[PDB]
């Protein structure tokens, strides 16, 4: 109905995406109630199309090889919000996996709630673990072992026997990429054979989980978003990075530091999923803190949400339980025509994290124009190897790269650096 939102908190594994949503998209058909799907990433989107195989829905992106219902990533729906293509006022918005905290999902949040806020669509929020969750621990298809434990966070040698001595798989959540990497070949010395997930790999790698043997996935957070694995055993670290602007100025990984209670009890959520196999076991390294407060990607999706056009002047708010991790004054963010178009192309193909590519807009810079890489306070300088990163501008002088702005999150590991060092050189 409209005006309505939905939150379909179903414990993990109860059947949300593939029961319930195949039964939702069936009605909304024969409603002829023009609707959305929102999935969280590639691999996601292609699970969606097994679980909704043989209904009429249009698949808005090229991970399913395959109408009144669209599919697409969650990024897409934000990013086509905010370029000049129309997007349909869809009648009913699904969100799937719909904690992500992405600054393109909080923001999509946002818009669709404020859309259900002025009658004019509804919406269904579906997720185990809604925003202000406080439980960690929460129901599963089969029972699941839980064992508060020090999990290591660089390599070991004695003492964590218990990490090796293991014989089924295991899904182990990391703090960083790089905290990843000192483990991942810590245990592949010790004879395991490991694949590593993050954001910018998941959808070549996750493959490998099916293709390939393995006894360890080394994962960041992104796996928190119906990545679907046949393990027994996670280990949690409970802690993550957190970006966050300091003096209005820089942005920094802060941290690591607890997750919330949602993202421990979504990594958890990983396994008891199979009703006849009980007694997968959870393994977790801290305690939870709510430390999505002040951090940066709810900063961001007022950026986003600021340059979206809802109505003449208005502006659409943050999802209400979302709207108070962020101190922001609503439209402080907006931009005028070209720059919001600077802003965009910053994001996508610039590859920029959205406070960053807000910065370079604002200040009227276009996106070809490289010089702000360089003119940076020396505190600002890149480090690659212990030394300061250098690139050859697109002017064929080589230079120490030396941002005007700096956000932590385009150096964090080395592919990171690898594409800013490219985007500085002019490469793209
Ligand atoms: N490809 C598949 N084939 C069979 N069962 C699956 C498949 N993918 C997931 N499942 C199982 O179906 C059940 C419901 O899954 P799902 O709808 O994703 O749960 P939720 O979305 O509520 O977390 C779970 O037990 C899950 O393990
Ligand atoms: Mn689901």
């Amino acid at each position: 109905k409209k005006k309505q939102l939905t939150v379909l908190d179903l414990h993990p594994g109860a059947g949300k995406t593939r029961r319930v949503l195949p039964e939702i998209v069936r009605e909304a058909i024969k409603k002829r109630l023009r609707t959305v799907i929102l999935a969280p990433t590639r691999v996601v989107a292609a699970e969606m199309e097994e679980a909704l195989r043989g209904l009429p829905v249009r698949y808005m992106t090229t991970a399913v090889n395959v109408e009144i219902v669209d599919l697409m990533c969650h990024a897409t729906f934000t990013s086509r919000l905010l370029q000049p293509i129309r997007v349909p006022n869809y009648n009913l918005n699904i969100m799937d996996e719909a904690h992500f905290t992405d600054p393109s999902s909080i923001a999509a949040r946002g818009y669709i709630s404020t859309r259900v806020e002025m009658g004019e669509a509804a919406a269904i929020f579906m997720t185990a673990t809604p925003p202000g969750t406080r439980d960690a621990f929460p129901d599963s298809n089969s029972p699941i072992m839980d064992t508060e434990v020090e999990v290591p966070e660089r390599a070991w040698s004695s003492g964590f026997d218990w990490v090796t001595d293991h014989s089924g798989k295991t899904v182990w959540f990391v703090p960083s990429v790089r905290n990843g990497n000192e483990i991942a070949a810590c245990l592949t010395k010790a004879g395991k054979r490991v694949i590593q997930l993050s954001r910018k790999t998941f959808e070549t790698e996750f493959q490998k989980t099916k293709n390939q043997e393995w006894d360890f996935v080394i994962t960041t957070d992104i796996s928190e978003m119906g990545a679907n694995f046949k393990a027994d055993r996670v280990i949690d670290s409970r802690r993550c990075l957190k970006p966050v602007i300091l003096d209005g100025e820089r942005v920094i990984l802060a941290g690591p530091m607890p997750v919330t209670h949602a993202s421990a009890a979504q990594r958890r959520g990983r396994i008891g999923r199979n009703p006849n196999k009980p007694g997968d076991e959870y393994m977790y390294g801290g305690g939870c803190a709510e430390t999505d407060e002040g951090h940066a990607h709810w900063l961001e999706a007022r950026m986003l949400l600021d340059n979206i056009y809802l109505q003449d002047g208005l502006i659409a708010s943050l999802y209400r339980p979302e709207a108070d991790k962020v101190a922001a004054i609503e439209g402080e963010f907006k931009l005028r025509t070209e720059q919001r178009k600077t802003f965009v192309e910053l994001m996508k193909r610039g590859d920029l994290p959205v406070w960053l590519a807000y910065q370079v807009a604002s200040a009227g810079i276009t996106y070809t124009d490289r010089r702000w890489c360089f003119d940076g306070t020396t505190n600002n300088t890149i480090m690659e190897d212990s030394v300061p990163a250098e690139v050859w501008t697109k002017y064929g002088e080589k230079r120490v790269l030396k941002p005007r702005w700096m956000d932590a999150r385009v150096c964090s590991d080395h592919a990171a650096l690898k594409s800013f060092k490219e985007f500085a050189a002019g490469k793209r």
